């Protein structure tokens, strides 16, 4: 119980569900969840993590880094705890980019995401968060919020010519 | 035993050329290399593009196979320049893996019953009917010859994941 929480891998039914909202903030259980997620994400050099990825079906995501080894060309993204999120695209403009996932180890695929979003949610103390994001920041937020509705990035790919093993695509 | 290319390599996305000349030392050597590679990886089938050779050559078949432990014996076959004709449009879903997609399984709809036509490495005709897993592996291997891996054929990506998660008794 004191060991780092394991990341569930694609195929597990818990990655395919609708997460429930957090109803009570600033609780010992929620602080422990956030702590567990950061420890799990940092240990795996993740860019983000969603609670369903450690088997917790709650609307909690974390993301952010300065320099990240799995995505070495990505700019810094502010470290964030985002609970009960809503995403609103500012326009319908999209961009294709390469995504991975700690629940899909070893692979990358090209996924289109909105270029410009606003997002809203709360931190673990219940304080509102309201932000605008573009580019990779916007991409990570969309990827993580997808986990909360049971979506993994291969479900967003239409052209699987742009999908394969990281070591082959990025040697 | 030659290296099996992994998904992401552009050579797996090519449309393969037909074999022009049969019973040549070059073709026999290719077939031998494919069998060694396939058996060393416990493969159910293998296509020439998976070892980097852009030719319409596939092999398949076994008595028992550990990666598909429920599958019945499939005739050990060399199939060159193949064509597939469905007997009907009846489709069925089944779990597929691939040596070029190591570690994963996905549910893929295939024709339940097919006729298939081709040649062995000596140029003798092959004209068969197949159902079930035999028909599935023939469709899977012939897909490699037109640059297709099974993720291109999956309709429901909730039925795609790592083998040991989907099948923990493996
Ligand atoms: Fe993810
Ligand atoms: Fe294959």
């Amino acid at each position: 119980h004191h060991m780092i929480r394991e990341i569930l891998k694609m195929g597990d039914p818990r990655l395919l569900r609708i997460a429930d909202p957090v109803d009570h903030f600033d609780t010992p259980e929620l602080h422990e969840l956030v702590k567990d997620m950061f420890e799990t994400m940092h240990d795996a050099n993740g860019a983000g993590l969603a609670a369903p990825q450690i088997g917790v079906n709650l609307q909690v995501v974390i993301f952010g880094f300065g320099h990240n080894e799995r995505y070495p060309d990505a700019p810094p993204v502010p470290e964030t705890v985002l609970i009960n999120p809503t995403i609103t695209p500012v326009s319908q403009d999209m961009e294709e980019g390469w995504e991975g996932c700690l629940s899909v180890p070893g692979l990358r695929g090209a996924v289109s995401r909105f270029s410009m979003i606003k997002y809203h949610g709360f931190d673990q103390y219940g304080k509102p968060i309201d932000r605008v994001a573009e580019g990779f920041h916007a991409r990570v937020v969309q990827h993580e919020c997808d986990h909360l509705i049971g979506k993994l990035y291969p479900m967003r790919i239409n052209d699987f010519a742009k999908f394969g093993f990281t070591e082959v695509l990025f040697p």
